[PDB]
């Protein structure tokens, strides 16, 4: 690390392939923050456009459910020897999934005011045409006072040819699995069934060991998929193996989860389900009964204007790509004078 006299590290608490995120604290004031080294930022082609796209991503949004850059610092080295990138991000005390699978406490009224923030942050980013495309617990960051933030959005897109290697598995949803040429939004909100049907249980809904059996576990809940659905498939061979399945007809969620509540299997029978059409979007969920108790319009903003990511269609070389990441860090530095 190098993050000079300003902050102060103390534990890695992070890492994954383009990232290693460590708490630390403001020397000036002694808050706590989250550090986060992209190290060797501009060495590969896909991880400087991953790096810009959440620069750029992270920098439009400005709300309490979605991950927030507090700082970046500015190249300290001559800008020919500047490697590795420093984002300072909001700290949270932990993520879902180890919050989900533990020995913590997670009762109705737990799922229901996580969800009710997922789904608050969704209608944001929504209203913005940003899909996350990997919304799964682990992303989803908690913190000591029970808020939920959505992070990393390096997957992110709005509005390609090899769909179904888009997320993890277990919360892919149908259509990029199937390649049904219909991606929107809709996507998020099969991911948050998922993550809500996963915090009732305390167990994975479809944890899947292969792509087959991840098709099978999910047509043991919904059923057979409709035609329409099965001719919407571009691959000979998946259309083809359901084809070949014995007709099922979906199973009732109150069989699915017998000791769940009511209301919540009532808003998860809306958001699972084949056609991405048919699913309910995050602004109608935040109107369901489940979250009637924290539901209010007048505090549940829509971003504007929409997300451009033209940016990241262009041919860019590495270099290029250091320059726009070098301008996002002096643009983010120069709004902060006014
Ligand atoms: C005070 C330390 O809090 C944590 C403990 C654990 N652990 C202890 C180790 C156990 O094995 C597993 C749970 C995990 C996370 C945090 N907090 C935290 N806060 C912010 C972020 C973050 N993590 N990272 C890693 C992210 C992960 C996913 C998506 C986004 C981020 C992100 O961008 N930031 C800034």
């Amino acid at each position: 690390f190098d993050v000079g006299d300003e902050y102060e590290i103390i534990e890695t608490i992070g890492n994954g392939a383009y990232g290693v995120v460590s708490s630390a604290r403001r020397r000036l004031t002694g808050q706590q923050v989250a550090i986060k080294k992209i190290p060797n930022a501009f060495d590969v082609v896909t991880n400087a456009k991953r790096t810009l796209r959440e620069l750029k991503i992270l920098k439009h949004f400005k709300h309490d459910n979605i991950i927030a850059i507090k700082d970046i610092l500015r190249p300290t080295v001559p800008y020919g020897e500047f490697k590795s990138v420093y984002v300072v991000l909001d700290l949270m005390e932990s993520d879902l999934h180890q919050i989900i699978h533990s020995s913590q406490p997670l009762t109705l009224e737990h799922v229901r005011y996580f969800l009710y923030q997922l789904l608050r942050g969704l209608k944001y980013m929504h209203s913005a045409q940003v899909i996350h495309r990997d919304l799964k617990p682990s992303n989803l960051l908690v913190n000591e006072n029970c808020e939920l933030k959505i992070g990393d959005f390096g997957m992110a897109r709005g509005l390609y040819f090899m769909t179904e290697y888009v997320a993890t598995r277990w919360y892919r949803a149908p259509e990029l699995m199937l390649s049904l040429h219909e991606y929107t939004q809709a996507i998020d909100l099969w991911s948050v069934g998922c993550i809500f049907g996963e915090m009732l249980a305390r167990r994975q809904l479809f944890p899947g060991k292969n792509y087959v059996h991840q098709l099978q576990l999910i047509m043991m809940v919904l059923g057979t998929p409709s035609p329409a659905v099965i001719q919407a498939v571009g691959a000979e061979r998946v259309r083809a193996y359901i084809q070949s399945l014995p007709p099922r007809q979906p199973v009732p969620w109150e069989t699915v989860y017998p000791g769940a509540d009511r209301q919540a299997l009532s808003l998860l029978g809306r958001m699972l389900r084949f056609e991405p059409s048919a699913r309910i979007s995050a602004a109608a969920a935040l109107r369901h009964p489940f979250l009637a108790k924290y539901h209010d319009p007048d505090d549940e903003p829509d971003c504007a204007p929409p997300f451009d990511f033209a940016f990241d269609r262009e041919a860019l070389t590495r270099e290029r790509i250091k320059e726009a990441i070098v301008a996002e860090i002096e643009d983010f530095h120069a709004r902060r004078e006014g």
